[PDB]
Order: structure tokens, then sequence, then C-alpha cells
RNA sequence: GGCCCGGGGCGGUUCGAUUCCGCCCUGGGCCACC
């Protein structure tokens, strides 16, 4: 260990080029800033000194009068945010702000009411001010070992917040070194996280609740750790386990043939295919819950339909969406058995075999039963079919794009598409 | 936009639904975009 993490250093601290590149940026910032006389304040891993190598991104915020309105916050913001970068681009879901370069670096020009008490949060961001005043002067000297623990995320698969990721954000990571000291420590206990833990930072405590929880130190309601999903959850505290038990300096890197891949599926003998349709021009933070949930919903009509679905997954790239599906049923009989009455009361009896039918119901244990025929024998069948008249339960965005235009790929051309990634993952395909 | 909690109308399926699949309207929270 000791070791491991002196060379871990080597991949997580910024060199001094590029931390001077943050500064000559930083200051041209202000130089601009100033010009417009505007009031503004630095915070983020930026200001911490607590940034990723090679995943630096400035954060400036600029203080509005509670008085002022949502909107004028928007025009305003977006308006300095503008004559400020070098290039910009403004794509946001809910809280606006503008994105750009300035010498060479990533901005994030954020607007926001500069309050007292972040009790009442009146824009979605107006705690991140306060935040960084608490953490000041407490994560001084101890900035590396934030940087441990980023890495050690990041190259892992669950360091973003964010939606498409539903892992841990920045701030949380900066919270648990305060909490634990440093990321061997962080590392250390995480071995005995639950999914009912709770870390409560301003009490220096951790104790037994409904779900993990991470106190914010700024305000006693919020979750630091909220979109933090119970799988990443377990991924963390499985790699914590075996970081300890295998200290590898491989923990802090980054982790097919086509043709391989369709031997694979042909000896697991399932049915693998995809939903394919266009991807609507919208936010991640907006896409991604409505694939969760378009494949949860998919996947649940096909476990009651008895395809017995293995695994489902999801792909965007920038032309489609792909939802997969796995299923041990390639093909299933025409005919079931529906459950009937008991013999006993002859109302509902009467009204069971009234029911015109091709085969004639029986008796078995005591109640009447009856064979009843299918509409869809196989998967990709009933898929087409439920994604034809319930694409209005697949999403907003998702379902109107699959409305007016999806498709089944299944078999040899299924392995064709941006796909092959997904699946093998999806299939615990290893090597 | 997604999730959670709660109201008020519906339709389909079913021998049988409040409870299965869905659809309108609506109240209150929460999360992601910093
Ligand atoms: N889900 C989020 C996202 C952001 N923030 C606040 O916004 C600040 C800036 O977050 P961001 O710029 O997204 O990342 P950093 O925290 O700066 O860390 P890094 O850029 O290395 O990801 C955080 O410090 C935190 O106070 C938060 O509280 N919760
Ligand atoms: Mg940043």
């Amino acid at each position: 260990v000791e070791e491991i993490l002196e060379k871990a250093l080597e991949l997580v601290i910024p060199d001094e080029e590029e931390v001077r590149k943050g500064r000559e940026a930083e200051e041209e910032l202000r130089r601009r800033l100033d010009e417009l006389g505007v009031e503004y304040v630095f915070v983020g891993s930026y200001a911490r000194n607590t940034w990723l190598k090679g995943s630096l991104e400035i954060d400036v915020f600029l203080l509005f009068p509670e008085e002022f309105s949502k909107e004028e916050l928007r025009e305003r913001g977006l308006e300095i945010g503008k004559a400020v970068l070098d290039s910009y681009e403004i794509r946001y879901a809910e809280h606006p702000y503008v994105h750009g370069v300035v010498k060479g670096v990533e901005v994030d020009v954020v607007p926001c009411y500069k309050l007292k008490e972040p009790k009442n949060i009146k824009s979605a961001v107006d705690r991140t001010p306060f935040h960084h005043k608490w953490l000041e002067g407490r994560i001084k000297g101890k900035e590396n070992e934030v940087r441990l623990l980023k890495g050690f995320l990041k190259a892992n698969g669950i360091y973003g917040a964010e939606y498409k990721v539903r892992g841990f954000s920045g701030y949380l990571c900066e919270l648990l070194i305060v909490f634990y000291g440093s990321f061997l420590e962080t590392v250390k206990n995480a071995r005995r996280w639950t999914r009912r833990t709770v870390i409560d930072v301003a009490k220096g405590e951790v104790r037994k609740g409904e779900e993990f929880f991470v106190v914010d130190p700024v305000d006693e309601k919020r979750n630091v750790a909220a979109n933090l999903s119970l799988d990443n959850l377990a991924r963390f505290v499985h790699l914590c386990r075996e970081f300890m038990e295998a200290p590898s300096l491989g923990f802090f890197k980054p982790k097919i043939e086509p043709e391989r891949l369709r031997k694979i599926v042909e000896e697991r003998g399932t049915a693998v295919f995809a939903v394919k349709f266009r991807k609507p021009d919208i936010v991640d933070d907006n896409l991604y819950p409505q694939l969760e949930r378009a494949s949860r919903k998919i996947f649940e009509f096909l476990e009651r339909e008895n395809f017995m679905p293995l695994r489902s997954a999801f792909k965007a790239s920038e032309e489609f969406c792909y939802l997969l599906f796995e299923c041990q049923i390639k093909e299933i009989s025409r005919v079931f058995r529906r459950m009937g009455p008991q013999f006993e009361d002859e109302r509902n009896v009467k009204k069971f075999l009234s029911r015109n039918r091709a085969f004639r119901p029986f008796i078995e244990n005591g109640r009447w039963w009856a064979f009843e025929m299918r509409k869809f024998t196989t998967p990709e069948e009933g898929v087409r079919s439920y994604a034809s008249t319930h694409w209005h339960t697949l999403g907003k965005n998702v379902g109107e794009s699959i409305r007016e235009y999806f498709e089944i790929i299944s078999g040899e051309k299924l392995f064709k598409e941006p796909v092959t990634a997904e699946l093998c993952e999806m299939m615990g395909v290893k090597d």
C-alpha cells in the first residue's frame, strides 16, 4: 500500500504545467470579470486545489441579490457568461449556466443567489458557495488524499454523481476525506458500510438509518450521496475490500471480436435483441433516467409474459439509442393455462365456462383451469407489440421517439451495431 | 425530465381488481444539470 499510494499520486496529482495553465486562466477570468464589475466567487475543486489530474474545470459563481427573479438570473447570467468566455456552449436541464474555455481551460460560469444561511435554497445551486467556506479551512493540507479517492472512483466508473454515472460527487469525496482523514482510512472503513449506513460529518458520527445517507454539514436535510445507486455503493465497498486484500496500482488505471461475441451468444442459447430508435436531442441528465425507465418497463413486460429475462442494458450513441435484452426463452408455446374459480361457487364457474374458448376447461385440485392462447410466441414479437402500444409509458422523450420510429435488431445484424461492448458487459464475458 | 408520497376521474384485461396493464387531472417533496 504505502508504496502503491506513492506511485498513485503520479496519476492523480496535476503537474506543474497544468497548474500554471489553470492559474493563467484563473487570472484571465478575474481580469475579464473585473472589467465588467461583476460580483463573483471561485468555488469547486479548482478553488480548493482538489481537482483530479486531467480534469481541470474552473467554477465561477455569479452572486445575485435574492430579490432577483429566476428569469433575471438566467438572462443576466448567460449574458455575463458569454461575454467572458473565448467560446461557449449553453446546454442545461434546469439551473442555467454557461460552459466555455478561457486560455485553453474548461470553465463553468454559474449564476446563483448570494444568501445567508443555506436553509431555504432559492436556486438549485445556492448551497455551493457555503460548501466552499465549510471546506476551505478543513481540507487544506489533505487535498492529495481527496485526489487519490477521486482517481480511484474515476478509474472504476463510479466517480460522477450525474445520472449517467450515479456515483460519488466530488464534494462527497471531500467530505469523506474530512471525516476519515485520508484515502486509506476511507477505504478501510468503507469495507464495513451497508445500504443503511448514515455518515454525519458535522457530528463526527456514523449511525444506522433507512438508507445510505451522508449528511451535508451545511444542511442536515441534504443527503450528499442522494443519487448514488445501491449497486454503485456495493461496487465501491467490494472494491475497497479487494484493494486492501491485494493493493495494486491497477486500481487507479482506467480499465473485442464481434465474431467471438456471436459464438458466446450461440453457446448461451439465449434470446438477445435490441430496441433501436433515434436519440432525442436532449441533455444527458434527462435522457438517461428515461432510458432506465424504458429499459425497466420492457424488462418487466418480458418477465410477466414468461420470457425469463436475464439482464437489460442500454447504449446511447450520438445518432441512436439502444435498449438491450437477453432472455432464456427464445420461443414459448401458443397455449398456456389460466387459473379459474374453485368448483364450489357455481356463479363464477358459470361465467368462467361461458367464455368462448378453443379447448374446453378442466378441473385440477378442486378448481377450474382453461387453456388460453397467447398473442405472441417470441420475446421480439411481444416487445414489438408492447413498444408500439405502450410507447407513452416509456419516458416523455424516449417514448415519443419510439412512437415515431423503432425497430427490433436481432441475430446477425445486431452485432454490427455500436452495442458490442455493452453486450459483453451485460453477459459477463470475461478476459 | 426522472424518482418518492398522496388525492380525483377513466379505459383495458379478468370468473373475480382498490389491489394486473395503462390513461387523463391534480397536491406535496426529492434528485441530476454547479
Ligand atoms: N451533485 C452535486 C454537484 C455539485 N455540487 C456542488 O457543486 C460544486 C462543484 O461541483 P462540480 O464542478 O460538478 O465538481 P467539483 O466538485 O468541482 O469536482 P470536480 O470538478 O473534480 O468533479 C461542488 O463542490 C458542490 O459544492 C453538489 O453539491 N452536488
Ligand atoms: Mg469543476
